[PDB]
């Protein structure tokens, strides 16, 4: 009847998925790709059916004709009275962080300066922040803005890899998968508490996950938020707690994709699937936990409460929104229809 095969990025999703697919007795099992846009492929021969993705590559796949199905809805304030899966999604606030004790640091003084990225072609991590630079600066070379940076899904040998540490042995510098140190939103935050940078490109929810304790990571645990500062368009930096009022954009929230002709059954089991290892799962710390992997963001972001559902049965490109959308096409001439494969 009913089994769904879900697209593992790198070895420490691929991990994470087996023990997902042991725990459903099979109902899910896995597949591995190097990259993203790797799994993508997977899932438009037909040979994977699902994963989630940050927006920066809902894009992609959307022009590829894949669909969002469920998003990732994280802990609400406001809208509270509504179950999680029928909540509507918030969204998450792109931010530029820096170190307090980097004085004399502002967004009008970040060229030559050094960066950290989640990945190329990744909403907080690039698309926003790039797109931002290439707008005022009137030129298409940003690989030139920065002195280094590490830019995960750049050409290994250039400036926007420079700063990227590979693995345990220094292996895959640079690929964009957690192999690499530096990779994603918790990746990017260390590149900036270990000063190999200057400035990371990340949500303001990752400042608050690694600091004061709320991470026993051993580059993390001694970090204080009145340390950082995050960097506003308006020249200024202000404590990490003004995030609302000092951010580069509001994101649309990472989302479970699928072919079209697979949507419905995809989103049936997992909806099944979080009711068994979501946020209060019949067996969720007991035996496993789908939103659990150390602040390591395996799959899906730590901070995810429960998959929702969307409701207007969103396009794509409604999913993420015109302004969204019409940033990614600007920065994209770059480097407008088509589908990356
Ligand atoms: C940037 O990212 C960071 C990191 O993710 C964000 O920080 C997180 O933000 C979330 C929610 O926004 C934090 O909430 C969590 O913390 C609570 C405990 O840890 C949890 O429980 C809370 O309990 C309450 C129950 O609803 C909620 O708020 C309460 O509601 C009343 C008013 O809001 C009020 O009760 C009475 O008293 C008032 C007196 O002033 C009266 O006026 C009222 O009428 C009423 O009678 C209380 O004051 C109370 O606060 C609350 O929302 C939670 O539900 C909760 O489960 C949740 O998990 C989360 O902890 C936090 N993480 C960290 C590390 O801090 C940050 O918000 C982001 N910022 C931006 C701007 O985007
Ligand atoms: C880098 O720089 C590029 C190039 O300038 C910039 O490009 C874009 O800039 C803006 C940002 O979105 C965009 O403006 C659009 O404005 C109107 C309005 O869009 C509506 O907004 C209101 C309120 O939300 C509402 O009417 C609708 O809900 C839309 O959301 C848009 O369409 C208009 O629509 C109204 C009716 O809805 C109509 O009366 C008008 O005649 C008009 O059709 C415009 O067409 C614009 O699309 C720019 O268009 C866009 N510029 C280009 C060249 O594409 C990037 O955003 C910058 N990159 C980054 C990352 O910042
Ligand atoms: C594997 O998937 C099946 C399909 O949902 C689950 O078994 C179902 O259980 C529900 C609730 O009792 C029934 O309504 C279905 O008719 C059952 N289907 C069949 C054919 O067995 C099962 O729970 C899943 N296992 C795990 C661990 O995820
Ligand atoms: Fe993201
Ligand atoms: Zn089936
Ligand atoms: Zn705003
Ligand atoms: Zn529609």
């Amino acid at each position: 009847y009913t089994r769904v095969v879900w697209c593992a990025v790198g070895p420490e999703e691929q991990k994470k998925c087996q023990q997902w697919s042991q725990q459903s007795g099979q109902n899910v099992t896995c597949a591995t790709a190097s990259t993203t846009d790797d799994c993508i492929v997977l899932v438009l021969k037909g040979e994977a059916d699902a994963l989630n993705l940050d927006g920066g590559y809902i894009y992609t796949a959307g022009k590829c004709g894949l669909v969002p199905v469920l998003a990732e809805n994280r802990k609400s304030s406001k809208h509270s009275s509504l179950d999680c899966v029928l909540r509507p999604t918030e969204g998450y606030l792109a931010v530029a962080v820096v170190k307090k004790a980097n004085e004399g640091l502002t967004w009008n003084s970040l060229k030559d300066k050094k960066s950290c990225h989640t990945a190329v072609d990744r909403t907080a991590g690039w698309n926003i922040p790039m797109g931002l630079i290439v707008n005022q600066t009137g030129s298409c070379a940003f690989d030139e803005f920065f002195s280094q940076s590490c830019a995960p899904g750049a050409d290994p040998k250039s400036r926007l890899c420079a700063l990227c540490a590979g693995d345990d042995q220094g292996l895959d510098k640079c690929v964009p998968n957690s192999k690499e140190k530096y990779y994603g939103y918790t990746g990017a935050f260390r590149c900036l508490a270990e000063d190999v940078g200057d400035v990371a490109f990340v949500k303001n929810d990752t400042v608050w996950e690694n600091t004061n304790g709320e991470s026993t990571a051993d580059w993390a645990k001694n970090l204080k938020r009145e340390d950082f500062r995050l960097l506003c368009l308006d020249g200024t930096r202000k404590p990490v707690t003004e995030a609302q009022s000092c951010h580069l954009a509001v994101a649309p929230n990472h989302a479970v994709v699928s072919r079209s002709d697979r949507a419905a059954h995809v989103e049936q089991v997992l909806l099944h699937q979080q009711a068994l290892f979501g946020k209060n799962g019949k067996n969720c710390p007991d035996k496993f936990c789908l939103f659990k992997s150390e602040t390591k963001n395996l799959l899906f972001n730590d901070n995810t409460e429960c998959l929702a559902k969307l409701g207007g049965r969103p396009t794509y490109e409604e999913y993420l929104g015109t302004e969204y959308v019409t940033a990614i096409a600007n920065l994209k001439k770059c480097s407008l229809e088509a589908c990356a494969f």
